[PDB]
């Protein structure tokens, strides 16, 4: 789809069998999705925002739908404000900002 | 242009006389940029996100220039990290995402 940014670009993703929504957010080099369960081993992260850093939870390769495009790849799991999908799954759906 | 996700995406703004790189980013629904002088008055105003909330002076009606795009628009000026369009001028310069 082509997406216009008069509004948030909030869509529908998939993870752990569970719909939720997050938003296209090509200011974030990694996805970040609010406390959940997530199978595997996890590792630590920082991540640095407008108001600071965070420690999220890494997982790796991990099955992800962003509005109905399959991806596998990283996920962080931590307080974030919302839940945002960055340009490591960004690049996987093939996703370009254009004008 | 047609901008990959590959890595960030940096562009050169003229803003305020000024040359200043920043990034495009979809996740901000308004455009900061680190402390600088701006015409015209203001307003204090909390912008919030990952990490918390930093207080911003808010100034209207500031004319940027994107990669030859005019635009005008709110312009937020504080401690960000990194210098971000959101948006409110994103929409101006017929930016989208696409998938
Ligand atoms: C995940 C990650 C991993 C590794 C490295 C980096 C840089 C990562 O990205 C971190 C990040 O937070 N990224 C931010 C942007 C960013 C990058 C670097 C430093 C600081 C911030 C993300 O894109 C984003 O905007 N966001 C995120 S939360 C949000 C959707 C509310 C939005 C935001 O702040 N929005 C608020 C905002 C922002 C600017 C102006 C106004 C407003 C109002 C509100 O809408």
């Amino acid at each position: 789809p082509q997406i216009t940014l008069w509004k948030r670009p909030l869509v529908t993703i998939k993870i752990g069998g569970q719909l939720k929504e997050a938003l296209l957010d090509t200011g974030a080099d990694d996805t970040v999705i609010e406390e959940m369960s997530l199978p595997g081993r996890w590792k630590p992260k920082m991540i640095g925002g407008i108001g600071g850093f965070i420690k999220v939870r890494q997982y790796d390769q991990i099955i992800i739908e962003i509005c109905g495009h399959k991806a596998i790849g990283t996920v962080l799991v931590g307080p974030t404000p919302v839940n945002i999908i960055g340009r490591n799954l960004l690049t996987q759906i093939g996703c370009t900002l254009n004008f």
